[PDB]
């Protein structure tokens, strides 16, 4: 069988992206992962009009308010909370997901690039992740069995 | 009445220290606030240790287990999620305190500094948030009519 | 020690409004109950404006997201979820808080209006609620002793 | 792949029941819903017992507890909380199950006939719903990419 | 300030009942505890009758649904969860009681006899458990800190 | 379609593995369960070190942290929440399971071996419950339209 997710991940920074890409390509070749029927927020953003292209939205209350419950949205009808975690620049907004993703009952699930993996994550973070993999062992990790397990690196 | 809060502010920096010392004066002049039952962090580690001041413990499983535990439950049994943020300097470990706090039925308040006061802040943090308010406000929010508001400024 | 409600009840038509001011009586009576703080909605809607009093609120998207977001946090924040009952004029937002309420761990009580104590009422709103009596109970029933029961008349 | 669906529909009035007719056939016709797996009410009372025909019941507190707890139990198995929704005549019952459907994670969506599309609905209603489409949006509505969206009538 | 517990504690055995009643004195002593707004089990059954002095009720379903009702009432109107626990007596209903009090975000406290404490615990029982301590501690724990800790004991 | 389920199991006693083994057969039998993706707790033990066979981890808070939230993910992950109950050895490990089961909004179904069927189970277990077989029923349950039904026996 197959389960679906909530593609959680940034797209500020470089390293943010350069993860976004290669968390992509795993998922593709994943044969647990039903990645049509996912979630990824960027090709959800309400109505097509996401502010970093045409930021007159940032104050949009209607448009924050859609594009917040969309999300939420997303991260409940789905199976997998999919966390794209680079230690070095965490992400507020990812982390809101992961709480929520844990009143939701899912499995939250942790993706840290190879490059970073070992580097001292903080600590909420460590706790309600319900397993943390490197991002090489993303495209074989086999979601129908999803179980528990201490990230190996480091707290803050 | 009086209500009690869980302290949640990041002490990782420099301007992040000093909204914590701020808002902490603020509390202590709040009418309607039990800050001798409040739960605050960084006074609640297990065995009362820090790891920036022993680092010995960066690794150790059952401390990350016992203080993670310890933050969910002053959480669950408390009364009002504070929040300090910094919009610049946006902590993970909060926003995942934001999303658990959401699930507890907790209201949430995120108190900013005056001088932060209308800069942008994550969508997700903007949607959670019960309500936010500056850092001059926080003295006499009267939090036994908690009511819900928008933030003035924008989300990126 | 005094419980603070969230008071459900509907505004809609001359029996109902009748039942909302009766019930509004009794509470200020009952020494167990703390008025002053709690959760009325007709006071807290968004800006302080009714739709009835200006219609061209009717499809403001902010007004109606706000005032939703408002009453949520008025039956989460508060301990006792009061629902002004009317057997033949039942209220489909009454239900929905009903259903938010018991999401909560809050203990959901009816009152009916002694005339109409009785008459059946829909099965799940004789499911949700944790006892149910008349409004002429309103004015001395013990919140600090919250007990379950069931309904004396039937179901639809 | 398919969904399932709890159908929250009346039978009360004509209206309700015209509704109920035509959400059963979009329902047959759509690819992604698994009608059958799905739990509808009216097949699944108490051991063949509904009052309406045979109201004895209607005081018999194990088959009003049976019928509600089989309720309940069908909204929480299915995936998808569906409410036939009738502006005019709203009922308290699916109310009630909206919110709980709520608690329970669900996606929840509206469907209100096209003729009464537009037509004022009750704000809480308006508020825990995740879309609101017209009936014969029904039959094309893909159940396997559900996604937020604002009822565009008015509210009361 | 003061908190109201839900008194977990089975009266199936002499030396459970011991325990019960130890603990029962050690309450009206704790400076911190309402006992008088507190939820007791026995004194909460349906109709004021237990099953064991009347055992025409053991197949009465309504009787069964009014007091677990009461019960799981008891649980979320009232500020902690209080466990009486016999290591080598575990209670099935109180282990219930456990996950649902944990699923209303309460205090998880265990109690054990001074005797037994030391003795391995049930795995889930040491999980789910926010704090577990000596029956001679209850006279002084105070109510209005509580905190997180493990059992000094093993698991079996 | 099949649903999976968290096989709740003893292993303690000689009559807990008897059933553990009819209850395993009848799985296999059972056309609507996904066995292979399910989650069975011995099989699941952390790392392959459970105590009762290399017993210096009773002690290690490290493995009981790891085996407990394996459990509790095991639940949340699979669709049923099987406990293979037996009247006269209730175990309060199951219990515990149970209430969590509520909470994650699963269905609950307890399977009596047919000897046992009928003896007096703890009220909370017969309040939590969604259904009760007897084992023999158990390889023909249809897991894809679960179903209320109250246990026929008694409780005390």
């Amino acid at each position: 069988p197959k389960k679906t997710i909530y593609f959680g991940a940034g797209w500020f920074t470089d390293r943010q992206n350069k993860a976004y890409k290669e968390a992509m390509e795993a998922l593709k070749e994943n044969p647990t992962i039903d990645l049509e029927n996912s979630y990824v927020p960027l090709d959800n953003q309400y109505k097509g009009i996401r502010v970093d292209e045409h930021p007159e939205y940032l104050h949009d209350k209607v448009w924050a308010t859609a594009t917040y419950n969309n999300d939420l949205n997303g991260i409940k009808t789905n199976d997998i909370m999919l966390g794209v975690y680079i230690p070095d620049e965490e992400d507020v907004g990812l982390g809101m997901e992961l709480g929520y993703a844990l009143s939701q009952g899912k499995y939250v699930l942790l993706v840290i690039p190879d490059e970073d993996y070992g580097k001292p994550i903080n600590l909420m973070s460590w706790g309600v992740s319900d397993n943390v993999i490197k991002m090489s062992q993303l495209k074989d990790f086999n979601f129908n069995k999803p179980r528990f397990d201490f990230y190996e690196g480091a707290v803050y």
